[PDB]
């Protein structure tokens, strides 16, 4: 009756816009749905610090868990790693609810241009690295395969998507430190870039710096690693 | 060393703006602070339903409780009832944290113009009535007295405020169905006025209808009363 909807897709792809549109159609069909995402909590702090991400994450999972007892939930978050998608499916699993992964995609050119339009809050170079490195959902686990893959440069038919999701809802549900280090070093890089307003060339060197640093680290303690990373950017 | 700051004041008075300014100055002083308010969760649903309010309230308090373990928290909410201020103080008392109530005020005319400015999302006559019936913090209980009273029609010295709060945070800490029905009947009224686009004369009828209704109810369980109120507005 209640379902968990898990969005996944890169920054600028249109997750927030899609969530809002999908929620409006669902509510028009008398479904009680809430849209929840990490940016809810993250943007409630006046500044970003790496040490906030743990509270942001858990607070987000908590609200989803609480919500999914009474309401459909649409999870509006990049969900860049399969371990994130697994953590969310485990919430549905806990309350025996169905779930549907909706993967939104657009070409890199489109994502960059949308980024430029939004005032390049994330550096273009970082979205480009994200796009190159993204493992498309379902590439490894059957439980990770999307219910819908949606091309956000093409027409999207919300009624159809609502219809399919509400059908799915009546079906029977059947069913990492490296990800942390990868994710937080990328966020630190982005903060540094925006904070120090780095020129294009410097942006490139810092993205490369991170790459080389992750090559070394792979060949660990998450905090020690991220602390060394900040120290590295400062030195550099 | 951590503190709960509880805002209180009518719609349009400048809570959310004040919160962002104060969080900025606190963070500039290396304080870890988060701004939380029931609208985070209320605005995450695509429409408003009365049945959501309990979830909203509880989810809000749970985020505050969780946050106050590690961060200063600024509570950005109307906090119209002293019962709401009591619940928030009790979270501070639970963790033995200092708290400060900050009462924000502005004249009715300024509230209306700001309301108009922003599109009259809450009917002006409802603002007027809230202004009329508002009980200023500390009217009855000593634990309810404002640490600070702020006139948002004048400039605000956030440096002084932060200094006063940091000083306060180093001190040793020392420590309802009628409200629900009052609150939700107002929200229902506001939502009918907007959804129905009532003319100004019908608005005043409906406002009076709520007043008359609340009289009769004082002479109960909240769900049934609220369903009847809606039935009354539909009839009327
Ligand atoms: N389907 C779409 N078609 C065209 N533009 C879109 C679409 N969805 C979102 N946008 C635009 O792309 C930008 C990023 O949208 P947003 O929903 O904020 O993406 P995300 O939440 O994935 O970061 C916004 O400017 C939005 O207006
Ligand atoms: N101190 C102030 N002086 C002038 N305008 C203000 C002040 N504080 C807020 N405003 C303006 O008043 C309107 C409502 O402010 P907001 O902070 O959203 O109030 P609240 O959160 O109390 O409803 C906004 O359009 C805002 O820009
Ligand atoms: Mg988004
Ligand atoms: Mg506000």
């Amino acid at each position: 009756d209640i379902m968990l909807i898990i969005l996944t897709g890169l920054p600028g792809v249109g997750k927030s816009t899609f969530s809002k549109n999908l929620a409006k159609i669902l509510s028009k069909n008398n479904i009680d749905v809430i849209v929840l995402g990490s940016d809810l909590i993250r943007e409630s702090f006046p500044v970003w610090k790496e040490k906030y991400e743990e509270f942001i994450k858990k607070s987000t999972y908590r609200l989803i868990d609480s919500a999914l007892k009474n309401y459909w939930v649409i999870v509006d978050d990049t969900n860049y790693y399969n371990s994130m998608r697994r953590d969310l499916i485990n919430i549905a699993k806990k309350y025996n609810k169905n779930y549907a992964i909706i993967y939104l995609k657009a070409s890199l050119d489109v994502l960059i241009r949308r980024n430029i339009e939004r005032g390049e809050k994330i550096p273009n170079e970082v979205i480009k690295k994200m796009y190159e490195k993204f493992d498309e959902p379902g590439k490894k686990y059957k439980w990770d395969e999307p219910f819908l893959i949606i091309d956000t440069t093409k027409d999207i038919d919300f009624n159809e998507i609502a219809k399919k999701l509400i059908e799915k809802s009546k079906e029977i549900p059947k069913f990492n430190i490296s990800d942390k280090i990868d994710k937080e070093t990328r966020k630190i890089v982005s903060e540094y870039i925006k904070s120090k307003k780095l020129d294009k060339d410097k942006i490139k060197e810092v993205v490369e710096l991170r790459k080389e640093f992750l090559k070394k680290i792979k060949k660990v303690d998450a905090d020690r690693v991220l602390k060394e990373f900040k120290d590295l950017l400062n030195s550099y």
